[PDB]
């Protein structure tokens, strides 16, 4: 059935609806950051109506493919942390409740916001317990499974320890130097890099996410070329895709767009803060990591 949350995937939901929604250097955009950091669902107009929108469909608290409300995965949601979330039963029961009686005029934006804005107002605070909305909360959770990657850890850092243990160091750096070494372990180092960067969900690849990533070092040009490689691709696990890119003619704007997102994998607030693309000094971490990695 439906799984709850984590807070990497919770943080990575608050951030990427910021990222789709803020307005772009516009003098508007810090009312919104300093609003929606409070979980002040404020000013009502469009972009907040549909940053509201983005974040319950990304917490999956309103289904998009069924469209309607789903109250059973709140409760879902507070049973797999109840031990460190700080909410009560009866909390999460009068919050169920309400988004249980919620019935939208449609999925808009605007009719959204406008069905589930009092339940927010009312139980902001039971919301932020139970989907990690709290830095404290959300800490609680980290130290209790230090498996979860923290938030100032690289996906990249986090797979090569998951994966690679302290075993096959040598392999290791061979992968970073981004050289199709074929090894079991790279195979499974690509698939839990692929996962987290959101490359692959729910088994498939996400070609959009890709070209996303290109757009990102300033590269949108090339998106046909990178759709075409993916599209074309040979396998279907994250290693095939990964070499067909590695193999490719634009194997070198892929690597500085892996390379960035990399960075950007170690803060998922890294656009929302103001952060601009700088391959000068991505390439200054990847080169000290590429160091201690190997010699």
């Amino acid at each position: 059935r439906w799984t709850a949350l984590t807070p990497e995937e919770t943080l990575f939901i608050y951030t990427r609806c910021q990222e789709e929604h803020l307005p772009a250097d516009n003098n508007s955009r810090k009312t919104y950051i300093e609003n929606w950091h409070q979980w002040k669902l404020q000013p009502n107009d469009h972009v907040t109506q549909c940053y509201t929108k983005c974040v319950l469909e990304g917490l999956e608290l309103y289904d998009g493919k069924q469209k309607k409300f789903r109250p059973g995965r709140v409760s879902s949601q507070h049973v797999a942390y109840q031990f460190l979330n700080g909410a009560t039963a009866d909390e999460v029961a009068k919050y169920k409740g309400a988004i249980d009686a919620l019935e939208p005029a449609s999925d808009s934006c605007e009719d959204l916001y406008m069905a589930y804005f009092p339940v927010h107002e009312t139980f902001v605070n039971v919301t932020r317990k139970l989907y990690h909305g709290t830095v404290e909360g959300a800490a609680r959770v980290y130290n209790s499974d230090p498996n979860l990657k923290r938030k100032n850890e690289s996906l990249f850092t986090y797979c090569e320890k998951h994966v690679y243990g302290d075993q096959n160091r040598e392999d290791m750096c061979r992968g970073r130097r981004y050289e199709l070494t074929g090894s079991d372990e790279l195979r499974n180092m690509i698939e839990c890099v692929f996962r987290g960067l959101r490359y692959i969900k729910h088994g498939d690849i996400n070609i959009d996410e890709i070209v996303r990533d290109f757009d990102h070092i300033n590269r949108g040009d090339l998106e046909p070329r990178v759709r075409t490689i993916l599209s074309d691709c040979r396998g279907i696990q994250p290693y095939d895709y990964y070499s067909c890119l590695i193999n490719s003619d634009i194997r070198e704007e892929f690597k500085l767009a892996f390379d960035y997102r990399d960075v950007r994998s170690a803060d998922y607030a890294y656009i929302v803060k103001g952060n601009t693309y700088d391959a000068q000094k991505v390439i200054a971490e990847m080169n000290k990591v590429e160091k201690h990695v190997c010699g």
